[PDB]
């Protein structure tokens, strides 16, 4: 497999970078950044190759600009989490509408060079994925962003940590947007399999604030740190450990829905299927109409946005 | 397994914190931290958990600071990355004299709470360990650093780099000071089980370069991304494994010696195995000629910082 | 950890010492059977060695036959396989007496030697489970057998299959009888973590024949193959993965009912929780009303047996 | 990654087919026998199934006779393991005739359905390599046998136990023909690197015993349980990790020589470095007078076989 990395030089990028070098699969590894980052870059190439030296790994990674791409060409994966840093004299328009036009650039550039696969990061998540979607021009399955899986995750700490069980025991899916309007799935939600109302202790979940928790826990990593690194960058060595081997793994992702849900012209969190080919909307699953609302409600704020960013 | 880090507030601290959490025998973490930065431990935590979430792995992460050093007794290990750092006119025995300090105090008061093995990363590595055990009063198998370890891993990047090999397929060993003096050890470097020397192509080889490149990789690093950060975690990681299912793998750590190699009262890289007891240093092994007249020059240049902060 | 195994010279037992020994933390392993087959055991350990060799990883391996039982002590888990084959012309019953007498004897040894773990995979597996509960005199929590864990297994397999999705993705949970009175939880069987009821297509599965193959798998593969082997070596190794990280995964597994769902004095695969201490039964769980009525039908059949041979 | 077994319905071959099922990266697995013990098969399918279940792995097995060879295009690699059992009343010769014919029929016969690697482990190894080439006149990088990697591997173990260390800590190389000509490379045997002869310990070894117990360890396998099982499969699967993730691993493995090391029209185990794309003799190593004279001899007695099974 080769992936390619805009923003390597960031925290988040940086993380994905190492984790994703010390796969098996990942043969080849590139890293992007602006002209004035290139340094950096060979720093973090020179760290990561020390690293696997150490987890008796091995990877291959090339360094380039983020105006020729040299050797993106070719990528199976390209993941973006070039973003600009939010001021607190901004709003989540004014995020929205610069990082817009930032991975609209990349996505053209990466159209004109070549077809991939694009994984955004970049915030807010389900509007840079849209815009990455109309600007590359690529066919909607091969357009995602990480979305609602990290809030999933993070929900999945909350419950695993109340109830006292491995993490590993809990699977939550949480679908909309990556934001206050996010709709947890209480029905997909399951200990060692068993959904979680099967159990008497339920009734004992604080649900409301723990689901604030999750609503609440980037800005808290923001302040207490300065911003998550290796929470996304697991999340996102995730989705690429079901892309490579084809697993085709339900998760919850940020892609374009095309009337699935009845909906259309934006992107969401749904359930899809991961896999080689990229990202397929599971439409098979029921939900509750407190759910689906919910769903309604968040698809409908997203698409302001989208709407406000489409044609930048 | 249970593992308290102090330090874990640094870049290398950090992401040893993360790497060591997601092995599945690591069931307990402490990190610990001056008082200022108690947030930022509340902010990795928290992203650890993320992480694992991603990496269906699991664990128990608390914080504490570093005078109560609260959780910290119980222990089976304790990794000790805290540093000051070095300005550009400090020399190499001004850190050792602040960092002896600071690690001569966390050695005492961990004696004060508990009996626990010590593995120190601060630099100057050699003589950070010397202080640790002096100050501690532990078992001296109990106590060791790094050393030339990270050294190691980086000359085989060098190695597999320039003839084109997949990293894992190479082995060196380097032996004495984590600087200027280290010793490679040809007679110990191979390829595929090979030694290098029976290699036509060692002739090729730049070892000079390559050797020069391993001495200045902390500073290029530095002035890169700003210093290292996933090589040493991982480096750490290795020994960890060793340690955690008493592998006795053979490696080259720092350690107090105690008439090995016709040499006392100093900490040097040495060839020892890794169990759960600690380090043994192997003194079955033979050197060249050369080789061991390096090694004493490089005991010697040790010795000098050793004498300088022992009871500082 | 440590792990004896009586019935290695089996191809089920041969099959679990090749996956356990390969395991990091499984540092000793004794292989024990009758006299006239310790030669089988000795060819048995040097095979292991030679893949382990291979596979990178390491053990140490003794051998003893069944009467001194030999390194048997200190032994964290014993796993006993010995069973004799079901002719044409044996009931039920007559199998189950029969293999009592030899779990019964192993039990009894045992704890004249130690306090361990005893996993019983013999068949009638409830039944013999029961047997060596009484003649270990054992805390109950130490004693279980796979139990209904093969057939939940094999229930995924189907599943997964029929949808076309990846095997772990599918996650169900079978109580009862490891037998034709087996309880599929329907109300706990999940796809990507989504309870499998909430998908349209559910209403497609043809439930009632996957669970009479799920019943017949086990005579189907005597009929193709000679009798399992890998099948259920994996499944005592996820088992194993549970207690040596003390994960308390929720799994089914048969062990004695002490009041648990109103029975007593039965083993019945049940909700567990798999620690480095055994199994704790979970009672907070809510199975419907059809799958309870099931479930206690299933006990009485399971206690006419255990009736039977409880003073054999 | 796609695999065809050959012979799957052996011991050999079922083991093989277990671990490579269980490998994330090979997708499809196809196993291939006469069709009587098709149902053989059928039931190695299932319990392979249910075996993935338990390790959380996945993989579509498909079932085929050695006559149709359906599903065997676009494998990526074929590996043969079938082979008539050595009787008390044939010597080598004639078991190399038989399963000559069974090797050059299925070279054959492969070779008119695609292109693909081969991977021989039939008896005697070499020659059965060498009518392999012959057979398909595949290009010989695509031909290659276990050979002395399986020998390599047990002196491994062997090294290990005397020195009391890990297994994975030990590694060496024999090359030469997998048989009693075998020509042991002392120098490149070595512990955590460090070259054996540079042990004091060293001189303790009881080479010559070690070598003689290395060269019967089949016979003994034989003679005590029957046959090898996992250690067989254990070094394909390593083999096949190398080709999978294009590792170049440098291993002994057999294949046909074209003038390396002055040889030529005859299979031996050498020293190859294993890709994506096959072996790659390394003439880049130097051996000592003795090693080579060995090696010469080796060479002329796997000749004469190759020579009598030729045309056969
Ligand atoms: N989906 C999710 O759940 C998560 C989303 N994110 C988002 O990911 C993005 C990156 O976060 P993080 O890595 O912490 O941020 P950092 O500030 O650490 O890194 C920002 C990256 O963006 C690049 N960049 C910044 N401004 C520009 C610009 N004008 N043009 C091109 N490249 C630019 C930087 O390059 P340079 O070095 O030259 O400045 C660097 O590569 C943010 O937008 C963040 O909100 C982060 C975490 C989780
Ligand atoms: N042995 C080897 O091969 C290697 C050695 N190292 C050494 O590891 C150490 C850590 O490096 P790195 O993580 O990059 O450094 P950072 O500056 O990123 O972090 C330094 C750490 O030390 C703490 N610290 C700083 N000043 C003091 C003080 N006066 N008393 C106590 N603690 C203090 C910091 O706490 P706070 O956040 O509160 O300031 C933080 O936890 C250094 O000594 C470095 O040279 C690093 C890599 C390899
Ligand atoms: N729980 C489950 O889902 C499963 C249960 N099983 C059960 O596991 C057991 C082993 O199965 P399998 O490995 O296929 O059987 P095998 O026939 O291959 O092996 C039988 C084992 O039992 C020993 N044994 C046989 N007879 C006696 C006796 N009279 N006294 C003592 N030991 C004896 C054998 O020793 P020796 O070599 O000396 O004959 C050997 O170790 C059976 O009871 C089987 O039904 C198996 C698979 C699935
Ligand atoms: N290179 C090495 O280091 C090693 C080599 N080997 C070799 O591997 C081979 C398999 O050994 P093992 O698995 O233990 O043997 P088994 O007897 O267990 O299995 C034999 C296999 O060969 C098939 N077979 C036998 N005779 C014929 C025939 N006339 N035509 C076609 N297929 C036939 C069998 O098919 P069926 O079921 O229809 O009879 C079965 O698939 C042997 O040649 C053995 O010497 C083994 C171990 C190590
Ligand atoms: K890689
Ligand atoms: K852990
Ligand atoms: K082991
Ligand atoms: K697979």
């Amino acid at each position: 497999m080769k992936v390619s990395i805009i923003g390597a030089s960031g925290k988040v990028g940086s993380a994905i970078s190492f984790l994703l070098a010390n796969e098996p699969y990942v043969k080849e590894l590139v890293l992007i950044s602006r002209e004035k980052s290139i340094d950096k870059l060979r720093g973090l190439r020179e760290d990561i190759y020390d690293a696997l030296a150490g987890t008796k790994r091995d990877c291959e990674i090339n360094v380039s600009d983020d105006k020729t791409l040299k050797f993106l060409d070719g990528s199976d994966l390209v993941i973006i989490t070039s973003g600009v840093p939010r001021t607190p004299e901004m709003s989540r328009l004014d995020l929205a509408k610069v990082n817009a036009k930032i991975i609209g650039n990349y996505a053209k550039k990466i159209a004109e060079i070549c077809e991939t696969k694009l994984f955004i990061i970049t915030n807010p998540v389900d509007v840079m994925t849209y815009k990455a979607y109309i600007d590359s021009k690529f066919e909607r399955n091969k357009v995602f962003g990480l979305g609602t899986h990290l809030d999933s995750l993070r929900f999945k700490v909350e419950i695993a940590k109340f109830f006292g069980v491995h993490i590993d025991e809990v699977r939550t899916r949480i679908i909309g947007e990556h934001g206050d309007t996010m709709v947890p799935l209480i029905s997909s939600t399951s200990i060692g399999g068993i959904p979680i109302t099967r159990f008497k202790s339920f009734k004992d979940l604080p649900l409301k604030d723990i689901i604030e928790n999750v609503k609440n826990k980037g800005s808290k990593i923001i302040a207490l740190k300065g911003g998550s690194e290796f929470g996304p960058a697991a999340a996102v060595l995730n989705v690429v450990r079901s892309i490579a081997n084809n697993e085709n793994r339900l998760l919850t992702l940020s892609t374009y829905l095309d009337g699935e849900f009845g909906f259309s012209d934006v992107c969401a969190g749904v359930p899809v299927k991961v896999g080689k080919d990229g990202v397929e909307i599971v439409t098979d699953i029921v939900f509750s109409k407190e759910e689906f609302e919910a769903f309604k409600y968040s698809i409908e704020t997203i698409k302001r946005y989208c709407e406000e960013i489409k044609e930048l």
